[PDB]
């Protein structure tokens, strides 16, 4: 058997800050410009579930500005449903791209985001839930509420994917982490509310970000997400959302064994 | 001399219809997959002016999702200003990737758009122009107006960029046009006033959208492209903002010889 059966499995579609690695300006900091695993686009995961046949219920987390290269990249050709961590630029940007799905679908693509997010998309991305005045373009999203501490599931051809979203604080707004199964993603986050440490702890893989070596007000640093991953043990830790101070060979030889930086289309199993 | 003098040089950055070639599906439609040239990005056209030692004056024409990765590939590592077309999502979703430019030359970005683009900006974007409520992030953009028939001009390091805007019917709203010296750049028109005639006429380049070849509310199909190529007898025409069915090796041989497809990263200079 050479396709997926009988697992999640993850794709890391972006692994970078907000302007990308390098800047629009060509600016790569102090990453290898020759090492392609230092091009990172804006972060986003994908998440699949896979049955014993093959058929896959597909899930993103994200819809940044890089969301359609991203995909195609990744050679999955179908989406169930998006989830939003928080309305940040690099992390909702890429929504239009949505429509295509729509078409394929036959019906309104659903979407996953918090109240604070939603009421934000629903400001700056008005046409893709409600027609306005002067447009026949029609809707192309379906929205559904979530909440830290309130599981989810999304239902798709592969069977359901459990999520288990809690709260991030991120700077001066709350961002939303998840849990699916084994596997936990924390991008965007400063400090870890108490509530959220149930959810976090034991991982088989911790996904979390860190920007870069110096203090940032809203994401931890190096020395910061590795105090974190010295805390709450997980077996394996990747590390996203990494700034153009963070260098791919440099991060994996000062970081633990069982931490290592992540990159673009880095793809694992899990079983479920 | 082996770099740019005394001249304008274009760059198409991208020549692709709203969802891209291929759609974020893996849908390549009519267009051979192995030809590099049928690998669209988003409608959007470099304009610089190089002086007589080198020194550049660049402004870009729209900013799309596409927008970081034109910028990189370009090789052109710095901008003046950012002239919009209309607020149509392919054309728009970028603009936060003007940040790093704001930095890099210590003050705003100066943006150039019409009432009915700019009070579209403002609701779908206004962290841009104003810090919202809860927010730290200062403003990045300083908004220009401009209108058809009303020419304005760009200042920088090349000397100025005049560019003369006329309006275009796009369905069911306007689109602008612009010319800049010499060449013509028309994107998202479905019929041109009679008003504008005197902008798009005798042109040594015409850039003219073509979607596809059946019609379309929005846009001109391939033959209503040609029609109007032989009414206003450029030197040479561009095709831009070209959908799944148009298949550059195909196109090519279908047009006359002074008109071609375009392709990502087509550069050509001209005198000023
Ligand atoms: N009010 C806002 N809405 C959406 N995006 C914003 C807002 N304010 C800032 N941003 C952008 O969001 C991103 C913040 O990046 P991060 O450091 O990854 O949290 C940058 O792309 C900012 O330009
Ligand atoms: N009200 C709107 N604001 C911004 N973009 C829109 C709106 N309605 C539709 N769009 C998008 O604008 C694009 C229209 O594409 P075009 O066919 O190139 O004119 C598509 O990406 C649409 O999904
Ligand atoms: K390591
Ligand atoms: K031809
Ligand atoms: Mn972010
Ligand atoms: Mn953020
Ligand atoms: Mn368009
Ligand atoms: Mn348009």
């Amino acid at each position: 058997m050479t396709s997926p059966r009988n697992c999640l499995r993850f794709t890391l579609l972006g692994c970078g800050s907000s302007p990308g690695v390098p800047r629009i300006n060509g600016d790569w900091g102090k990453c290898d410009p020759k090492n392609p695993k230092n091009r990172r686009r804006r972060a986003s995961l994908l998440v699949e579930r896979y049955d014993a046949e093959g058929n896959n219920t597909v899930v993103v987390i994200d819809t940044g500005p890089d969301f359609r290269m991203q995909m195609i990249d990744s050679g999955v050709h179908m989406l169930d449903a998006a989830v939003y961590t928080h309305p940040h630029a690099d992390h909702i940007h890429g929504i239009d791209d949505l429509r295509t799905y729509v078409v394929d679908n036959g019906r309104l693509m659903d979407v996953y985001a918090n109240r604070l997010t939603r009421n934000r998309l629903y400001d700056t991305f008005g046409y893709c839930f409600e027609t306005p005045v002067g447009s026949s373009y029609p809707p192309i999203l379906s929205m559904h509420d979530i909440a830290p501490e309130t599981p989810f599931s999304i239902e798709g051809a592969g069977g359901a994917i459990r999520f288990e979203p809690f709260s991030q604080v991120h700077g001066d707004i709350e961002s939303l982490g998840f849990r699916i199964g084994s596997v936990v993603y924390c991008t965007d986050v400063s400090a870890f509310p108490e509530q959220s440490l149930q959810y976090i702890k034991d991982a088989d893989v911790l996904i979390i970000g860190a920007l870069q070596y110096r203090p940032h007000p809203s994401h931890f640093s190096l020395g910061e997400a590795l105090e974190w991953i010295e805390k709450l043990s997980p077996k394996r830790a990747i590390l996203t959302h990494m700034h153009v101070p963070l260098d791919y060979e440099t991060v994996m030889r000062e970081t633990p064994h069982h931490v290592e930086p992540g990159y673009d289309g880095l793809r694992f199993e899990v079983a479920v």
